[PDB]
């Protein structure tokens, strides 16, 4: 094949063609004109050897890449440049304009909005990379630098760390994500395919489908927003038109929030010395608002008054009653508890 | 059994005046595999029992059920 084609092998060959009066031998003028043009042939060769690996979707370049995907669809990533906010210390009444490059290191960044120092409005103005990268993401606390002189500016720093910056997409994570598009396909019962646009909205982290809830083709949506707390009412709303144009034919989506469940407890304690009500108070409501976060399942009673008794401050307690009973107080699906009555006497 | 019993043993060293029958609950409760428990009594009793002078708490009887 190729690899066996090269001058030497295609001279001999084309010595062996070519039968004539004259004798073949090495520097004869016939053999250099024949030899000059198989090592044009080997060039050739080459160049055909590199067309399989040029042609094969594999292994390509981003111009290769480029048109496979325009001919596909699926465009490439070119990043996003990073996000943040500075703030601005220096001499009180000090304007900063629009289009401001602030320099921190050898990174450059732009300030969007005129910030002025002293001013009603803060010292705080959101900046945004100049350029797209990871590099740019810059963490809280970093000391910005004026690139250009500007009187009454003495420090700049960010409270946040800088967001957003996303590199160019590489062309084999394009590659997989193709392959995985062409793999899978939008449809209408796998529940992973209608829970991603579900998914898509940035409140809710967990989304799950319910089958044969009124009857069949009846679809009912459950999501979970941050830490399953319930989202708000435009959120739910937003979902709801979303879905319904990512839908299949003919369904019936009813969309439901997790419901916050109240509690109220009550109990006895001695209280050490030097710790007052409002303190354990505040700390077993914190510890308790942990558990409920972490709690898998009806309330634990034991859980509940172990925590509380951990809770520092607390000497001996007794008759701890939560929402009237002693008992394990079981939770509903898409309910999480929430502190709302809590009677504590020494 | 083994763990509250450890645990049980270091809040006898770590202890000073009486000893709570809460922190018993408490330090029993904290123990790895423990769900829910109830009726739980020291000397068959739910009330803080005085450790007076030359004296210390020692574990004899442990009773435990599901």
């Amino acid at each position: 094949m190729y690899s066996d084609q090269t001058y030497e092998v295609i001279k001999n060959r084309t010595l062996e063609n070519i039968n004539l009066d004259i004798y073949k031998g090495e520097g004869s003028f016939l053999n250099n004109m024949v030899s000059g043009n198989n090592l044009e042939l080997s060039k050739i060769y080459l160049e055909l050897s590199k067309m399989h690996k040029m042609a094969f979707i594999q292994d390509t370049y981003n111009q290769f890449l480029d048109k496979r995907v325009n001919e596909f669809g699926v465009y490439r990533k070119l990043g996003t440049e990073s996000n943040g906010e500075v703030e601005f210390i220096g001499e009180k009444g000090t304007v900063i304009n629009n289009g401001t490059i602030i320099s921190y290191r050898d990174l450059l960044f732009v300030v969007i909005k005129d910030v002025t120092i002293g001013s009603e409005e803060g010292d705080n103005s959101p900046v945004q990379a100049l350029e797209v990268g990871k590099k740019y993401n810059l963490p809280t606390n970093c000391e910005f630098k004026l690139v250009d002189n500007i009187s009454g500016v003495t420090k700049i720093t960010n409270t946040r760390s800088f967001e957003g910056g996303t590199d160019i997409e590489t062309d084999e994570e394009l590659k997989e994500r193709f392959y995985k598009i062409q793999r899978n396909q939008a449809t209408s019962g796998n529940k992973a395919h209608y829970e991603e646009w579900a998914l898509e909205v940035d409140g809710v982290y967990n989304v799950k489908v319910y089958p044969r809830w009124d009857g069949p083709g009846t679809v009912k949506v459950l999501i979970f927003g941050k830490n399953n707390q319930a989202v708000d009412t435009e959120t739910i709303e937003r979902c709801q038109q979303h879905i319904d144009e990512e839908k299949p034919i003919g369904p019936t989506i009813t969309v439901v929030t997790p419901l916050p469940i109240e509690i109220s407890i009550s109990a006895v304690m001695k209280l050490e010395d030097g710790y007052t009500l409002d303190n354990v108070k505040e700390s077993f409501l914190e510890s308790i608002n942990t558990y409920f976060r972490d709690i898998r399942g009806e309330i634990i009673y034991t859980k509940v008054m172990g925590i509380l008794i951990n809770t520092t401050g607390v000497h001996d307690l007794s008759n701890l009653l939560i929402n009237g009973s002693t008992d394990n107080i079981t939770i509903n699906e898409d309910k999480i508890p929430s502190v709302t009555t809590v009677n504590f006497s020494e």
